[PDB]
């Protein structure tokens, strides 16, 4: 399994860990910094987020830092926007993923990124009757809705949405089933860092989520999630490297 | 399933962490009092060529002080057939030698105390294998029946497949992959890999950079139904254990 986009491709064969760059001036030198430590420590995939905000007050907080790392380093970027615009710049700055949050929901957003022709990952969005089964049927509504516009399935990616519109119970389901969704056939993206799976759970500050938040992303990448997005890149990529040798030795790609 | 010594019981329908106590006095028992208070359920008392009457001196002073004060169990590493009958008659809970007592005496000698024995694999020195697991299995049939042949019914048995001990980075993550295949023996699973050679190895770090490598081993333990985890981080073990307890509980209990 393989990801294309800027004329380079991403081996998902194995986990990746995806770095989150948050931009919501100094500013632009001062993500770059953080850029070269996530990458340093492993990171394969940085995402790029800065959001209401203007178009133009969006652009300027986007573009320049997804052309300092596309040029600066050799890392994929992944850009969280939910403008049409903004999705249709950054690929041309030398964005490879588009991972809008509100799964191109936007006026515009599906159409610019069919233009773009970079992957695009659907995620999850929203009490529920059955949380599985409605992150399956919202995975099935947006994959034909994506194919309606002429993004192939090639190019799409899956994420169940951990802490959005889900209780801790709702969470742990889908944690629980997480390598149930492989039947799609497309790849899986987990963001759990520091999240309140592991604050309600553990009753600890935000800063004190590591333990549990390494302990997600180990329990995800064993039933074969191929990217976790993580904000400490540096304690993941060594978890994610013992989960490696543990699959290598298995000879399958999951537990289930 | 269960353990029963000592008049109490031990639940072991999920995972416990099992604090390492190596061993003026009264140290030990506060590093037991942090450790309890951090989530361990059993402590693991060690005094490692140590005379006799000295490891008496060094064991039993801290297993009176634990069990006459605290209400967690105690699991005492002696090979010295003396000092499990000691043991035993100061309060301890399991035996937990790691020769197997396989030392004169040490068989018979613990099955006059009705204690819980742990059996772990190891090469010979307190490698090479044509399949370690095979070979594990091996050390487990024969050393059950040996048991069993000595008055201590299988109820009373634990089994540990002996991590880093005779084993390269190759021979344990073969362990560590199949580690829930060691569950048709009937009988509970102890591991402990904290910051040993297959974190440092794979890593390439020193033992002071250990934790995130030893949590996802943990991790990947307690996701195929370990019973019992040794680990010198308690704290941060009991965290991450905590998610695996969540995520199970949503399964309904083992991955494979």
């Amino acid at each position: 399994m393989k990801l294309v986009a800027q004329g380079s491709t991403l081996d998902l064969s194995h986990p990746h860990v995806m770095g989150i760059l948050n931009v919501t001036h100094n500013s632009l030198i001062e993500a770059v910094k953080h850029a070269n430590l996530m990458i340093n420590a492993g990171a394969t995939i940085i995402d790029i987020g800065g959001e209401e905000v203007s178009v133009e007050e969006e652009l300027a907080r986007v573009i320049p830092v997804v052309e300092a790392i596309a040029q600066r380093f050799e890392v994929w970027i992944s850009v969280d926007t939910s403008k049409a615009e903004v999705i249709r710049q950054s690929a041309r700055a030398g964005a490879h993923i588009i991972n809008d949050i509100r799964s191109l929901t936007e006026p515009g957003a599906l159409q610019a990124a069919a233009e773009t022709g970079l992957p695009v990952c659907l995620m999850h969005m929203q009490k529920y009757e059955d949380v599985f089964a409605d992150v399956e049927r919202f995975f099935n509504e947006h994959i034909v809705r994506c194919e309606q516009a002429g993004i192939a399935k090639e190019k799409l990616l899956l994420d169940p949405g951990f802490g959005f519109g889900k209780n801790l119970s709702h969470n742990y389901q889908l944690l629980a089933r997480l390598g149930e969704f492989h039947h799609f056939g497309l790849p899986l993206l987990v963001g759990m860092s520091r999240k309140s799976m592991v604050g309600q759970l553990l009753n600890v500050g935000p800063s004190e989520r590591l333990n549990g938040s390494l302990a997600c992303a180990v329990i995800a990448a064993m039933q074969g999630a191929q990217i976790i997005r993580v904000h400490d890149v540096k304690e993941t990529v060594e978890a994610l490297r013992v989960v490696e040798a543990t699959l290598a030795a298995k000879g399958k790609k999951r537990y289930e």
